[PDB]
This record gives C-alpha cells, structure tokens and sequence, in this order.
C-alpha cells in the first residue's frame, strides 16, 4: 500500500529535523553553561553576577517574547498542539514564520534557563519542516499531511533519541485520519530513524540514562505500582488543573504587565540558575539528578515543589515552552523517592530501588497527556532498559485511568481548545 | 475519552487468554518432549519408533483435520486474517465453535510436530475470549470489536511474552475503526499486560531468548542492514508468492487425496522431528538453535531450506497453523548465517555478530506482513536488547519496502481474501 516517493520525502524530513534538533539542544547547551560560567568568573567578587546573570536571562527570555509577538504567536507554548490541530483541520501552519522564530526565539528562551523544554520547538520545527520538504517535492494533499506528521514524530527522537517513540506520539496521541494510506507508518519510521542517525552522529549515541543492569523485577512486586499510578494519577490531575489556572491568570492582562512579563519571569529564573540544584532548565539535568548522584529525601521534596511550581509559573506564561522533558524531572524526583520509600517498608519486595525508579518516571506525562503508550516508550528508550516493562505499563496507565476519572482531559486537546479559542489572537 | 465497564472488561479478557495461552504452550511442549522421549525408548531396537512416531503424529494431525471439519473450518490456518475480517465486517465468529476446536484441534497439530505456530491459536482463541466476555459483560456495539481486538493482542503477547507487540499488532496490521473510541488503546495494553503476567505466573519470567549485553553497533555499520533488507524483501516476497501457490495445490483435491493429507503430511513430519536438528516444531527451537549452539555453516542452509519448504508445506495444506514463530526460526538461521559472513568481510564494523543476527531476526515478518513495526517491537521484547534498534528498524522495514517494491502485498490481506473467497466453504 506505499508510494516510493513520499518514503524517500520523509528520508529528507527526518535528516532536515535531525540537523536542526540536534543542532538545536547543542546550541542552548553551549548558552546554558556559558551564563553559568560567567556566574563563576563573576562568583569571587561579589553577587554582581546575581545583577549580570538576571539581566541576560531576563532580556533573553524579554527578547524571546518580543519575537513571538508580533511575528508568528503561533510558536507559544509547546508544540504538540499547533500540529495535532492542522494534521486535523484547524489552525493554519507557515513554515517560513514557525520554522525562524521557534528556533531564534525557542533558543532565546531555552539558552535563558526556562523551565523547557527541547521537544517543544523542535516538534513544531519538524512539522514545519515537513511541510517545507512537501512544498519542494510537491507532494499531494494527503502526502504532505504524513510529511507534517512524521516531521512531528522526529522532532521528538531528536530530542530524547528515541525513534519509538516519536512514532508512538503520533500513533496514539495526535491521532490522525491518514485516509487510506494507513501505511503512513512507514513514512514516519522512516522519519525517525534518519532524525536519530543524524542526531547520533552530532552527539550521539548513547541514550540519555542507561539504567541497564537493574533487572530483578517479581512479580508479587506489582502491587506498588498500583499505587504509584494512583499517586502520579492525582499528580496528573493536579497538574493539568494547575496549569489551566495559572494560564487564565497570564491571560487576564494588564497591557502594562505582559511588557514587563519577560523581562520579570526570565531574571527571577536567572537568580534560580545560580543555586546548585537542577530547580531550572529543561529538565534532563533533574533526570540526571534524582538518579544518580544521591541527595536528601527532603532535598527532593524541595526540589520537586520547586520545579512543580516553576514549571506551571513558566509554561502558563506563554513563552516557548516545552513540557515533556519538564515532567520528566518532576516525575522521576518523585519515583525516586517513592523508590527510597517502598524499599523502605518491603525489601523483599524492591531488591533494587531503581526499578521503581524508571517505572514512574515517565507516569506523569502518562496522566496528563492519557497517553500512556506513547510515554512507556520514551522510558525505555531513554534508558535502554525493557526489563522494567510489566511495572512501567502498570503504573503509566493506572496512571491515566485514574487522572480521568476524576475528569482531567488530556492536556494537549485542551490546550489546543485553548489556542483555538484565540480564532483572533 | 475512557469508559471504566469496558477496561474493567478488558482485564478479564487478557486474564483468560493468559491462562489458556500459557496453559496451551505448555500442554503442547508436553506432547512434543514426551513423543521425542517415547522415540529415544524404543531407539535402541530397531528402527520400530520409526513407525510408532508416524502413527502417533500423523494420527494426530489427521485427527486435527477431522476436528476441523465439520465443526469449524473457521479455524484453519492462522488467525489474523479471520478477526481482521470479522473486525471490519465480512466473515461471522462463533465463540463456542472456534475456542473448544481451535484449541483441541491446535494441540494436536502443533503437539504432533508441525511447523507452527503458538499464536495462531492463541490469537483466534484470544478473539473468542474477548467475544466470550463481550457478551458476559453485555457490551455494546463498537465496545466488543474493542473487545475482540484486545484478546487478539494478548493473544500475542502470551504467545511470545511480549505486550508491545500485541498492541502494535492490531495499531498496525489489522488496524480497525474504532469510533470514535480511539482510546481502545488503554482496553489493549489491559489485556496484553495482563495476559503477559499470567503467561509470566505460570512459565514466565523471562524472554524467549535474552541477548542483552550485545551493545555494540557503530554508526557505519548500517549500510549493511539496509543489504540485510534487500535479503529479506525478497526473501517475503517469494515467500509469500510460494504459499499462494502451495495452497492452490492443496485446494485443488482429489477427494480422495485430502481423506489422507492429514495422516501423510503428519506422519512425514513424526519422520522429521527423529532427526536431531530444528526443523520441525513451531520455530522457537530454530531460533534456540541459530543462537546459541553453534553448527557448520553449511547445517544452517540445510536447516534453512528444508523448513522454508516444510512451513509452506504444512500451513498451505490449511493445517490449524501459525507463521509468526515459523518465520522467526527462518529468519534467524538466515540472519546468524549472514552474520558470520559479514563479519568475515568486515569485523571493524560487526565487532558483535550477534547485532546483526538479531535485527534481521524479524525482517521475514516485517516483509511479509508488510508490518514493520509490530515485528520490531516483537524482536526487542524476546531478547530484553535495544541497543540493536538502528540496525532493527533500517532492516525491517526495507524489508517491508522491498517486498512490495517487487509487489508481494500483506501475506495476512491476501490471505483473507482466498478465505472470503471460501463464502461457500
Ligand atoms: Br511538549
Ligand atoms: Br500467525
């Protein structure tokens, strides 16, 4: 059921996007530890990098804004919503406005320390890349919307290294029509694999937390995770809920406030980043951070409110955002400690405390998003590790069941509601 | 978009196929070993279990063909293409015809020796299950195709120990409706999990074969997949041009000559399974056999075209069968043979041989089924390995490309139209 020159279009989509993610997260990087350093050089004498280090931050996160507005409001938040509402109709996609201001902007707002967030611009650059790529291979009507959608699911593989998952995004959540090439699979496992392969060859290759030896895993030690999705469930909930709210606050004005708002927002996060604690940023960093390096039960629970907060108080902002990666952090802070805590009370039970560590890691994610599927494959992608699976399921998708029986709608749908409603902007 | 009655219903599916599938391998492992101890003790003198196995295993899949028809011919073959058909419309399912035959009369087919095929009963018989309980639970319309789909995919998973796979199956070969209860996916991870820690509680917990310290596979040392998919795009290609024309032959009589298929065609292959070598069986041994225990190249090309041939043989006669397991067996030979061979040519980029043995491990399927996907995830969940996914995804779905680059089409597509075609039976 396939068309040879579609697959040879997305061949190009995924390379494009691979460049561009991957040369995306090595640029922000590079701006990330270069304002730390200026912290350190600046550190001896006295807090005059707490005045330097908020006044870059600030004008970077004030200039990211001023870029967004007017120029293309369309790259605001994540990305996710843009594409799944063209792949289905509503809201129009220009590549030549996405494309140049996710990017210069995205980077502006990243390379400031933002809670955020590599998925979110380089999923919308991918998207629009594969309309780019469409537009040059003239591709029919249905075609470019598959070049569109595996763009998309690239754009995620070029951030996380997983191809998996990227592909899962768009098969389960962002479902689209695909009528009848349902064989627009191909396109974007095609997509994928060439995104990765030229991520991998920028900075591969290596995932981004081998948590590989960790495989004793009974099965009377399911029960747990029961438990876990539970708790993540209501995390869910009160994280959708949240966010919800303090969108409605950003979105209630004044005039005189939305000019300060990045100027503000960006130089408070700028002092944040000079703490030694992975409270900023993306937040790969708190992965990296919960495991390994060992720190106090109550260290996490402060660090956890602190980026639960941060997070919310960034993306409801309205910046280019990017909330994959954010609850990545969050989540995996929390397993960690509900890790600690279960081989606390049954040893027996949780020989090693990383298991339960990986399970709940991506189980926020699987709450807020319901899409449990797309996230139980950006775990085991991300730490190369599959015998984890039977707990991962179960505490990903009781994850789910539970945030939408007390009614949370998936975050995504809803904020595409939302960027509908500003049919006027 | 969840509907509790219906995941709540799910569990019971997958809980019930687990038993059934896991109590059906093992059953059927019983009846292999036992005829195969019952051969060694009457070996010594003379060649009389020459005779008495033949009786006994063509006895067996002559009763198998008998129990077949008349009573329910719905259960010949495999079982992707009758739930594939039932699931969009064409084609009747009847619980308590399909289930009590399809499993007596899958024991005595696979217990005699022939070559298949664990999940095609467990599959059909998971399908049944899910009718079975979709009337229990009196579910509605859209809510017991869900149903059906569900225990088609545990019936997967229990087949091979792994939920991914079930739930990639059904997302993309036999990919219903759904509507607009697109969240069946959450009804499918269900059952799969489920299934998967029943087939776990009573022969689990490990894979099938865990390879899981293959970790290392070089950027440049790809192109070589994309040879090793060349291989197997026409490798399923002929493959499935083979079969077709397999089952012509047998579809066209004598009257005469099919009072007697069973019994010959059962009795040769009680001859075959004497011999010590893999070629018979449902296909895992094949695969316990290219991994690990070495044997002489050349031992792998007799074993490799002697069950190419002897699994056409025995699923064209439109024996109860299964061809997942039986193309996994080929294709291993055949990948662990190309292995060698190309780290003979080059060990500076296959430093681990075992890499390549098991991407292409899956690639007969990806061709064949023109599902690349589900055979990926059905590859990584049997060897507890990701590291092998660059070379496993550029390998199975050029595989898949290839295949109906030549035009071979979806052996399980096809395979539904010749028993639609059969509306008159
Ligand atoms: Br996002
Ligand atoms: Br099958």
């Amino acid at each position: 059921s396939l068309h040879p020159r579609t697959l040879v279009a997305a061949i190009v989509v995924g390379l494009i996007t691979g460049v561009l993610g991957a040369g995306f997260k090595s640029a922000v990087n590079n701006m990330l530890q270069w304002r730390s350093q200026l912290a350190q050089i600046l550190a001896p004498i006295p807090p005059l990098a707490w005045l330097v280090t908020a006044l870059i931050s600030g004008g970077m996160v004030a200039l990211s804004f001023w870029l967004m507005k007017r120029f293309a409001p369309d790259t605001s938040g994540s990305g996710i919503p843009q594409i799944e509402g063209h792949l289905e109709g509503k809201l129009p996609l220009v590549w030549q406005r996405v494309l140049p201001i996710k990017l210069v902007g995205g980077f502006l707002s990243l390379g400031a320390g933002m809670l955020a967030g590599f998925e979110g611009p380089t999923i919308q650059m991918g998207g629009s890349i594969g309309q780019m790529t469409g537009g040059w291979f003239k591709a029919t009507q249905e075609n470019q919307r598959i070049l569109i959608a595996v763009g998309a699911g690239a754009g995620l593989a070029t951030a996380f290294n997983a191809p998996l998952a990227g592909v899962a995004l768009i098969g389960e959540e962002m479902h689209p029509r695909f009528r009848s090439q349902t064989l627009a699979y191909h396109s974007l496992l095609f997509g994928c694999v060439m995104a990765t392969i030229i991520l991998r060859m920028i900075r591969g290759q290596s995932a981004i937390i081998s948590l590989t030896e960790f495989k004793r895993v009974p099965l009377d030690s399911l029960w747990m995770f029961i438990i876990l999705g539970i708790l993540f469930g209501v995390m869910g909930y009160t994280f959708n809920r949240g966010l919800f709210k303090v969108l409605d606050w950003f979105d209630r004005l004044p005039p005189l406030a939305t000019k300060w708002k990045g100027f503000l927002l960006g130089s408070i996060i700028g002092i944040l980043s000079l703490f030694p604690l992975p409270l900023t940023d993306g937040g790969d960093n708190a992965v990296l951070w919960a495991f390994n390096s060992q720190s106090h039960f109550s260290t996490l629970i402060l660090v956890f409110c602190g980026r639960f907060l941060l997070t919310l108080i960034c993306y409801g902002s309205g910046a280019i955002g990017g909330i994959f990666a954010p609850m990545l952090g969050i989540a995996s802070i929390v397993s960690v400690a509900m890790a600690r805590h279960f081989h606390l009370l049954f040893p027996s039970q949780i020989p090693e405390p990383a298991v339960m560590a990986i399970a709940g890691m991506g189980a926020l994610v699987a709450a807020t998003v319901r899409a449990p599927l797309t996230a139980i494959l950006l775990t085991i992608e991300m730490t190369d590790n599959y015998f984890v699976i039977l707990p991962l399921l179960v505490t990903c998708l009781v994850a789910s069941v539970v945030a939408e029986a007390l009614g949370g709608k998936p975050i995504y749908t809803v904020l595409l509601e939302r960027t509908l409603a500003k049919q006027n902007r």
